[PDB]
């Protein structure tokens, strides 16, 4: 994927026991969030900002990695 250019494969929650950035374990209250740019699964602290994604033509939640990568490209 060119980030933001096409919808990524979303990792199913059933296949995502830990934040794919910081490694924290998901729990009853530490819940899963997908990045709309890369499709990986994160805790809120690692995935809480939004940016405009071309394939959506609107703002969507992205992870720490994709945010910096895309917001610079914009
Ligand atoms: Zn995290
Ligand atoms: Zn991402």
């Amino acid at each position: 994927l060119v980030l933001g250019q096409k919808q990524p494969t979303w990792v199913p929650d059933s296949e995502a026991p830990n934040c794919m950035n910081c490694q924290v374990k998901f729990t009853f209250t530490k819940r899963r969030h997908h990045c709309r740019a890369c499709g990986k699964v994160f805790c809120g602290v690692c995935c809480n900002r939004k940016c405009k994604l071309q394939y959506l033509e609107k703002e969507a939640r992205v992870c720490v990695v994709c945010y910096e990568t895309i917001s610079k490209a914009q």
